[PDB]
């Protein structure tokens, strides 16, 4: 046939298509989320999410020794906490479980580049990501308890603090309480572009939220990508040192059009319910799980997101398919 | 706190949450994709694709009238071959399953918008996507067999052709054939950025493509995001009437940009694999069903694609979840 | 012919057109402007505007109910006094109007989004949309009330507090004025981009204002498009949780250009005037009804409007011609 | 209030509203269709369309002249036929309406431009905008007697050739014709975009067309932004000389896309429905005319028009209210 | 100090920079040009170019083979001829050296991407790019030679025909050779943007053209910008596969420009003299051969070019520096 | 050949190059930088950059008066210290050697316009480009003290200030300084955008700092495209009066984008590392001087920059290259 273009000639052998692939993916894209409980002694395994771990604290600086040892450049912390209340007041206890997973981290791996994930929901009675009142979850009240907690866990050693709560004035906030307690040099990865997504389910199992309702009030809708948009930019006004889209599997749109508003970096969850959908599928033999964890993985940088929340981090640094 | 500004103001209520969405979704949005195995008399069941059978053509009349009935607007046609050959010819023979299944969607609801998916792995022995020679699957032989092929498409039925083999060309290739042959109004639906993507495992079980290797000298790289707008623009310059994204799950991004650079209308394929991990995850309880689709689909048209096609549609139909 | 390019395939049929139809309409886009007239007991019909009612107060409660009940999401109040004075203080009693009818709306039904229209035109002896002194109608003084008005109006149950004033740092002082009274969660609607426009004629008959000369040295210049934009972009800067273009009908060139310059949610306004245009023709039997009011109404949406302000919505709610 | 940009300074009076005013309106922006009858004596009144008159072909050459003496620069012809048949032939006939209207207006005012409304609804049996085949509207049979049309039609003296048929490839084919004709100096003046509208009622009446039915299968959908830029930009590479958004008043959104998207000049049609609407509500005392009018055809301009086709141009151009 | 934002908050460490790191590079974006010389015995040293050899063409299997083991994936071959004339006729004679060069490497290594430099430079009595007559070097007698070197270079194994003559239409004339010989699936890495650079002393030294006088009524001025990228577009026009920028080095910016003007892939040339600059820099003791290497083609990929030509390649390879 | 489009025509002799030629190069874009050693007898050569020497404090005034009479519009002056401290505060002493350098530039030649490198690196005991403390290069307490040295240097008579330390909110510090310090007049030069440049290894043995580890904490990664772009416009937002790139050579991607990020000037640094790759490549014939010098700085213009900082500047001055 009389065709000049031809995209198929680059696409003839693996080594051409090698050249020519326009995205990377490696270790230092990947963020690994971890999930430590205090006040146990067994690893706990998370149904929902197959392969994943509660990790004891008490076996936390061996978990994150072997976390490091993979290459594995930093962490989310997340705890499953035994002292809820009303408030979370733990959470911003100079020795609650926040600070000490952060603490224990860092010391026991210095490089390891820890970030705290800020938030209410793990340690409140109600199990909402934050000060519940009459009006729902207050949003000033839960910024002065996420300012509290940031402190803390700066103090502690997180690199970052990561507030996923999605209040309004959140890294404002939480900016405002790190400078004037002293960590002006603390970073702030905001969840940024927060969903209501129905991609948690599992999350929940992991981590041991109590809520029994919604966050509709505070997590923004999935179908609005101008708010999306808009969400993340008045974080990056607010001074966040990282944006971020969450979930990112299903939203790539959205990092896409992030990507082209803001020089800042920006991070990408691929949450609980994506990691889900994929051992479960790869579970039934319906799917590779390798593959469709890099090309998931490899899309999400596709879409222009310089760092991912992944579950999946340790498994692929361990068995060397990333480095 | 002082906050000029406040995004979950517009969060409040379901009342408030509706009055700003976005995204829409409806029965108008989507596609049917069906199997239709000729030669044998029941139902079969994709296991890597809970809840979807592969039609006995001696059902078809009946299905697609009850496919129509659930308000199904449209349906993409895959058949299962009992006649196979080195060249999937059957594909071109007037009466071949290609036809056939046009043929009878048409007759028996003849306002349903018949879309053929035209290609050669179901058909050809070797299961390749058409024309295998020694350089591999040769492209400009395959593109007289799809113009082929969409002549006694269209002069069964079909209003579109669509040609999911991911040759160069195939466009201007199928829409001479449909001209010359008398059908210029028969429209194309390129599936025109599809990728080598692992999210068709499934699939191969679902349509029974035989193929023992790989796309890839075809199919374009996942992580190409600039390639894979070129590839939907190209098709636009030849024609195309409508372009498509496919997979469309992990292409967000991809069906954002492309939806920035054409004025021509978008579909997005939400794949097997896509379809079976939300069916695997919701099997085994780690996350909600409906929700999880109702996001996954609102997630596309949020993207921007106009049309998608799910395999999820009838249910969503059925069930009165979409009108 | 040889024309490869034939858009006339996708109008073929109205499965086709209605797969390939680029913007939706449904009762979440539609707020219901109601006029409540104090001190009545019977609805007074509005002969500018057929079919349109003037609601005694006493039938409030059952009005709104009844719109609840057709699925209409929420209302604009506009009332009808008794009171007037040289300011319009009524509007700021805490149980003036204003507040009555936005405490009635809200404590009949609960969960109807209340907006209430701020303004001094159907208060005010002069019937200006503020505080008239020899320089005119005073910006300043009028904005120190239009925030009183806010307070009482968000006390009394309004979930947005609509300025449609016109008068320059209308939304800064009426979120600050919210924001001290302590109603931070109270919205603002602005009317961002109020045109002088001569499609208010009906209006003045609706809800009273006494006003004898124009309000061209407020509301802007009908051929101003670029200060159009620029009105509703400051609104944006002080803080407005939605913008909103009026008239709408023969301004979608605003609403698009606007939409394009925002994240921000645009509402828009169908007014009196349009309404009475449709009306009146349809009345005359020169067009359909039905027909104009849903082309008109989509074309706005088509423009890029989030929400629109239609006199028709109930109609068609209890029509059920939109859902 | 601390204020620095206040955006009433400019709106304080008159003077200042006009040195400020961003658009234009004159005679020079307006074309005046009109209705001619052939083989009728006395004026005939569409009621549909208050003030509106048939021209008999008899008076044809007063009025032209009478408009002409008004100031107004152009005319767009329509006839009212007494030669219908299947396929519109008069519409071709060397000396069929068209021709005659033309060469009349151009013999008695060689100065005026004439645009020649180029379609058959006006002329066809069955009322439709071609020729009437079993798949509906012909595409190409009614491009080749477009063609035809518009040679005699140029011949006859029209400056522009006009086709509102809404055919696909329509601009090319008629510009083939007039060139291979020898009239490659006749222009086109395309209705690149033109909806299947509801506001074309009163126009039924004036021109006379037969249909019963819908013209759904050619005109756009009012809904389809993108599709509809498109459609005037395929007309810019088909070599229109002037595009064109009908109807006008409730696109303004599309005209002002398609001024950013093309140089080449925009007309802009206010149709019959929107003459309509502002006849029967200023007749109903619901609005004032003069400023309605005004603001109406201002707002088209503001959107980018550079030509409106308005029925109330001669009227505005008599009264001296535009000169 | 009051400092919301600190970029040097992602610098405090190796492992936030390299999570932080925007630009990625590997051997997959890497092309070894290689120097082979016909008719010798003995590997010769590029003075000009410390460590730079001239491949004796009987050891260039062996080469070839060491090349393809350090993991570089593909070459771009250059040849020292022992059979000049006034039209470098050899380069397309079916064994001259260009076939040789390609036909050893592609029999020795298959998966090798073999890309051969496109030119007469190297095999003419004059030393220019091509047929030189009166009027200075011919453009078409050129592009006619260029063409038929491309078929017998296509022939003997070469993935791309790379043409680096600057002659205008090279690429178009190139591709109708290579369809009309069959080698439609052979592609074209064109040197689609090439300056008249003082960068390429070194080179003359090692491929040995015998030019006296300069290029520059053939390859383009250095600073135009403009020019610069229209060549490149003209060349994708041609259907150039991947286009490119030499030198790369000094013309980042016209890289940067073309990446957001087209979506083709983009090489860039480190040519002779930016390896002689970091060499002989290096050697003197002035910088960090390593480092510099690495940082500068760090911002050829920077820039956005997808593929780099440099010498360093293969030590890079073989040192392990890159993978 | 068919070609239309031939741009070698308008390079077809050095006339038509000049006339077409995008790009200018003139003294009026150059600054040279200087290096002044205290306490010292003779001119230091600077083994490492060629022809470069360290100006003994006492020659000064000659050497500046020379470098005017060649033409020189202005200098950057450089250090060398036999007064260094832990905090480099002779940097800041009203009599220090920044001071002086100042002094005596501007008062031997009063139109020259003085620069003044604004660092610690080269008055520090540690070598580094601030305070430090056991956290790394202390930022706030460096920009303090930046802050002293802007006003002494500014005092001294330096045109601007040119913060070349890499520390966040250095201009603001400075300005701040400046401003309270009555120097609202002195200009701030800001190295706005300064890699972690690998290409400034000769600087270190001109300018004497005794750096023994890396800047990587303070200056940013090389690869890093868009924190380049963002740390120049904070620098803008902070009021710079000319922002700039350093390196400059291998970042021509930098200069153009920043170049259409700002309207505000743009330098850029053709650093030591440049400067020697170019004198040794030179030295050792491998490349022309000359030629290689003018295209290197041409390249920079045709990127962007308004101005250059080119150790060749003098030597181009002298020998009548650059007028
Ligand atoms: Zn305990
Ligand atoms: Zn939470
Ligand atoms: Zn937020
Ligand atoms: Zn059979
Ligand atoms: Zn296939
Ligand atoms: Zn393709
Ligand atoms: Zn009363
Ligand atoms: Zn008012
Ligand atoms: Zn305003
Ligand atoms: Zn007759
Ligand atoms: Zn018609
Ligand atoms: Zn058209
Ligand atoms: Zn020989
Ligand atoms: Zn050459
Ligand atoms: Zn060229
Ligand atoms: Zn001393
Ligand atoms: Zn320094
Ligand atoms: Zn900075």
């Amino acid at each position: 046939t009389d065709l000049s273009q031809r995209p198929r000639r680059l696409r003839k052998s693996p080594a051409l298509r090698a050249m020519f692939e326009e995205t990377t993916l490696s270790l230092n894209d990947l963020v690994l989320p971890i999930f430590v409980e205090e006040e146990i002694d067994d690893y706990k395994a998370v149904e929902a999410m197959p392969g994943v771990m509660r990790i004891p604290e008490k076996h936390l600086a061996r978990e994150i020794e072997r976390i490091a040892n993979a290459g594995i450049r930093s962490v989310m912390t997340f705890g499953i906490s035994h002292h809820t209340d009303e408030t979370g007041s733990d959470a911003w206890r100079e020795d609650g479980l926040v600070a000490r997973m952060s603490r224990i981290c860092k010391q026991t791996v210095p490089e390891m580049i820890v970030m705290s994930d800020t938030c209410f929901c793990e340690y409140t009675s109600h199990g909402h990501c934050g000060v519940l009142k009459e009006h729902g979850v207050d949003n000033d009240a839960t910024l002065e308890n996420l300012g509290k907690q940031a402190v803390v866990a700066a103090a502690a050693g997180a690199d970052f603090i990561a507030p996923s709560a999605a209040m309004d004035g959140q890294v404002q906030a939480i900016r405002q309480a790190l400078d004037a307690a002293g960590f002006k040099d603390t970073a702030i990865m905001s969840y940024s572009t927060k969903f209501a997504s129905s991609f948690y389910g599992p999350f929940r199992e992991a981590a041991g939220s109590a809520l029994k309702g919604d966050r509709k009030s505070y997590q923004m809708n999935p179908m609005n990508r101008r708010e999306a948009i808009r969400e993340s930019l008045l974080d990056e006004a607010q001074g966040a040192d990282c944006l971020m889209v969450k979930p990112a599997g299903a939203y790539l749109d959205i990092v896409r059009e992030l990507r082209e508003r803001t020089e800042l970096p920006i991070g990408a969850y691929q949450v609980s319910g994506e990691y889900a959908m994929i051992k479960f599928a790869a579970l039934a033999g319906a799917i590779d799980e390798e593959k469709v964890v890099l090309e998931s993985l490899g899309s999400i940088k596709r879409a222009g997101a310089d760092l991912i929340f992944s579950y999946f981090a340790l498994d692929l640094a361990e068995k060397k398919i990333l480095r």
